[PDB]
């Protein structure tokens, strides 16, 4: 799996 | 923009 | 293919 | 992993 | 949105 | 091309 930086604002690890 | 269901486990929703 | 919810206004149900 | 609702005819939760 | 790290050379952070 | 953050072991850098 990839891990996406995304704002929820906070950036959060996202793990795809 | 659209949003995404994608778990962070919970369900969170991510726009995008 | 799938269902895309995204702001079109309001959001909707998208074909994608 | 995220959620789509895709085709597969029947509509159905996919994990992506 | 999400943010990739991405040549646009030097690499940028770009927000998707 | 982007940096994404992979699995490959361990989690690299890895050029999409």
């Amino acid at each position: 799996a990839c891990v996406f930086f995304c704002e929820d604002a906070a950036i959060i690890g996202l793990a795809v």
